[PDB]
């Protein structure tokens, strides 16, 4: 099989199946099930609770600078339901542990391809 950059973005950052984090253990479960903690704990990761179509649409919205200075980033006009997963103080690989926090923010993504879709999650603002 093959995984594209766009598909990896979906695996790492999309969860359209819920309107918001579904439990206090959501991040522990998702960071594991989406294979985001294989070799080390990832300190922060955001999941977006919106339709794929609505997130892909961001690539036709507000062009902004990525934090690294690249100019292929785009900010959403809409405010989106997101979950931020962040390591707790006691998290220690291979037993990675996360606090699940709900938010409603704009997202900033990097985009590529035809169709022109997200390949990178840059920030929420
Ligand atoms: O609000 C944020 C900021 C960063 N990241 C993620 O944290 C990592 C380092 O910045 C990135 O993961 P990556 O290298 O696989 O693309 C980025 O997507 C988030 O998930 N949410």
């Amino acid at each position: 099989m093959k995984e594209t950059a766009a598909a990896k973005f979906e695996r790492q950052h999309m969860d359209s199946s819920t309107s918001a984090a579904s439990s206090s253990n959501y991040c522990n479960q998702m960071m594991k099930s989406r294979n985001l903690t294989k070799d080390r704990c990832k300190p922060v990761n955001t999941f977006v609770h919106e339709s794929l179509a609505d997130v892909q649409a961001v690539c036709s919205q507000k062009n902004v600078a990525c934090k690294n200075g690249q100019t292929n980033c785009y900010q959403s006009y809409s405010t989106m339901s997101i979950t931020d997963c962040r390591e707790t103080g006691s998290s220690k690989y291979p037993n990675c542990a996360y606090k699940t926090t709900q938010a409603n923010k704009h997202i900033i993504v990097g985009c590529e391809g035809n169709p022109y879709v997200p390949v990178h999650f840059d920030a929420s603002v």
